[PDB]
């Protein structure tokens, strides 16, 4: 599951990052930055894509990316750190 | 369901791209733009309404909006792609 | 219900609206327009308080805020708009 | 619970405050305020990591603390302002 979510996560990341990239010509991470940001709903207050085909893809990829990067960091958290945590706070 | 929220989605960003590039005077690709990432609450750190009429309608936008871009989100991603990825997973 | 939530939401805008006209100088139109999208998360891509005491209550509205402003746009789709558009879909 | 969300939930903005007051150069406030803008994904419209490693830690960091951040949100909301509004509300 956690596992599934990350992976997914990750592949999604990595296309807006060749997206970005290439179409709007950031610096890899800069890509890979914007494309965290961005489905987050956290944003960037300095980049917002120039182009008509990065404004559109930008759109659907937050629409399609929201979920799955909330739904990840939901059991991230859930999952992974709640007991981690909730562990030692057992004497 | 999905389909009526697919509707409901369309027709409040149909609204917003009216709005946007009829009083703020956006082309309407950026209109849709930002009523876009404006009700994910993703947003945009370039354009800010400029005049007051926008202002206050941006605000009663996202009072209104919010809720069902998010519960249209939810059911895309719950109903629409949980089972087509947790399809393959099945061996 | 959505009464008080309408209503604790009221008094928290008014708030927000009073102290940034005052301490970082907006026009009050721009100070509630700050304060909303603050709140709902959107942001602003213009506009940062300028001031320490500014910086100090943005994060301590934040954090009381939130949790609020959500619940009402919470209980305004799920017990106001849910059934209205609902209603029709019933033939 | 909700004192170890707040304990938890004040050593990540510590670890924010300096991390960017350190590598990205901010005063100790303004990395404060820019912690808790992002991790509350509301963003700022001003000011965005210039290096590398802040743009990194910034992915990291967003992932890690949401989840925490808004389970604190949600906790101090539906936990200690509930009960306390809801407590008038009886006549
Ligand atoms: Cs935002
Ligand atoms: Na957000
Ligand atoms: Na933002």
């Amino acid at each position: 599951e956690f596992q599934v979510l990350f992976v997914l996560t990750i592949l999604t990341l990595i296309s807006g990052t060749i997206f970005y990239s290439t179409v709007e010509g950031l610096r890899p991470i800069d890509a890979l930055y914007f494309s965290v940001v961005t489905l987050t709903t956290v944003g960037d207050g300095n980049f917002s894509p120039q182009t008509d085909f990065g404004k559109i893809f930008t759109i659907l990829y937050i629409f399609i990316g929201i979920g799955l990067v909330f739904g990840f960091i939901h059991k991230l958290a859930v999952n992974v750190q709640l007991p981690s945590i909730l562990s030692n706070l057992v004497p």
